[PDB]
């Protein structure tokens, strides 16, 4: 039974690297996996193919006229561990919906029989910042059931997590789209693990793993590869195996409970990211104080 | 003659603070200005109103049923220098186009006669990262003619600038939407000013100003106010006046020339942000090397 999963989360926090390393650990583990990149930047398959950039469905459709004109052998490319790799391409700037380009991509693969063909996992690496109806479309068209949110102990990455959660709550009644957990991509701030566990508890899910900051990640990715391929017996490689193992074994799939902005700030203030604001100096110049 | 302007740029680089300080410097200068916030986060008017958060059109429409049910006196709020302040509200998570929600807000103001009412400037603080058709709508529906891109000497902020430029190129023929320049929100990296000069040059525009990193920005914004109000004779306050003055005086309004990813990396490599990649170690493990 093929499990359709998605990795949602905002940019700049290392989401695609973690998606690729998790998927690599999962292929070393014997699983047949396909990565379908949905971020505007083509970064989701590079570490698997040792690529500078993969050719997207969007740019190859621009070349061949319409999407139907290209062959699957030009879209799907296998890399390390025989992990199949698709990159759908970003919205074409100024026009086009990010959501339409993503379902355009999904439907091409369905017809070309990429899903049917023996596969244990499908991972869509989707942008989850502003969860508009477009970036919410993999959830609405029920193309991904198990959503894992990459985030960190930072205000905007936590806010993005809560928005992705609100997205899932919106379509709870229409299907089987559920939140499988939070992955914390460490930024080495002090109470980060506890903070993301606290957020996961308010949301009704867990922190399925803490991925630490390790320089081997950078050493591996500068060679355009995952830590699993690069240095299989590193400390970090077992972190990715521990994440890959918990994902496989995961049964905690839920409808989350989104928190308010005040509650997001309570959690940030008590774990020391946010300072408590002093009411008395608001609106007052350096003259008054 | 009212000049309709927009500040485009990605998140996390201090865009809204610079928009607000520029607009404050412009009001000290005698101009009548309105800030219309278009980012999902309501941060665009807070420093002008000494607000924790302004009530958005989106949330007040949710309260009153439809957008027509609310009065302009509840949407537009005046702050420092009598700067009028609107916050349109983000896309409601999981649903809607972010672009449709933004132009719905602009149309509310048009009918309520906020533009007509003596105004020298209109500044829309818009998100410019993924320039999908939604976030490109102020450009397409020609609600803003002079677009200034906030960016910095960082890969994703430069990529975002080039995408906003491609957005403008798309609608060049349909109207008067032009690129007025790049504002660099300094991250204190070494060759940053020269890099954004060079980016602006490849793009066919200028770097209209360099906004440095100064602790007075943080001291002022923690009081929920602009450096212009907080300390009228700070070094930074004159930076904002210098930017405000060049904007007023600006005649450089161009259809930009977007660069390739390779060219974006040439510029980042020669200014020392990007390291040169060594081909020989790609795909090779720690065993080979
Ligand atoms: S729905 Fe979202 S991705 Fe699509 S055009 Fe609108 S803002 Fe863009």
């Amino acid at each position: 039974a093929m499990r359709q999963c998605a990795i949602y989360g905002k940019g700049g926090i290392g989401k695609s690297t973690t998606t690729q390393n998790l998927v690599a650990a999962l292929a070393e583990m014997g699983k047949k996996v396909m990565i379908v990149g949905c971020d505007p930047k083509a970064d989701s398959t590079r570490l698997i193919l040792h690529s500078k950039a993969q050719n997207t469905i969007m740019e190859m459709a621009a070349e061949a006229g319409t999407v139907e004109d290209l062959e699957l052998e030009d879209v799907l490319k296998a890399g390390y561990g025989g992990v199949k790799c698709v990159e759908s391409g970003g919205p074409e700037p100024g026009v086009g919906c990010a959501g339409r380009g993503v379902i355009t991509a999904i439907n091409f693969l369905e017809e070309e029989g990429a899903y049917e063909d023996d596969l244990d996992f499908v991972f869509y690496d989707v942008l989850g910042d502003v969860v508009c109806g477009g970036w919410a479309m993999p959830i609405r068209e029920n193309k991904a059931q198990e959503i894992y949110i990459v985030c960190s102990g930072e205000m905007m990455a936590m806010y993005a997590a809560n928005n992705i959660s609100k997205g899932i709550v919106k379509y709870a009644n229409s299907g089987s789209v559920r939140l499988g957990g939070l992955i914390c991509n460490s930024r080495n701030t002090d109470r980060e693990d506890e903070l993301i566990i606290a957020l996961a508890n308010k949301l009704g899910t867990q922190m399925i793993h803490f991925v630490p900051r390790d320089n081997v990640v950078q050493r591996a990715e500068i060679r355009r590869m995952t830590v699993i391929e690069y240095d299989p017996k590193a400390k970090q490689a077992d972190e990715y195996r521990a994440l890959a193992r918990k994902v496989v074994d995961n049964k905690l799939l839920v409808i989350p409970n989104p928190i308010t902005m005040d509650e997001l700030e309570e959690l940030l203030m008590e774990f020391g990211i946010m300072e408590v604001e002093d009411e008395s100096i608001v609106g007052k110049t350096a003259e008054e104080v």
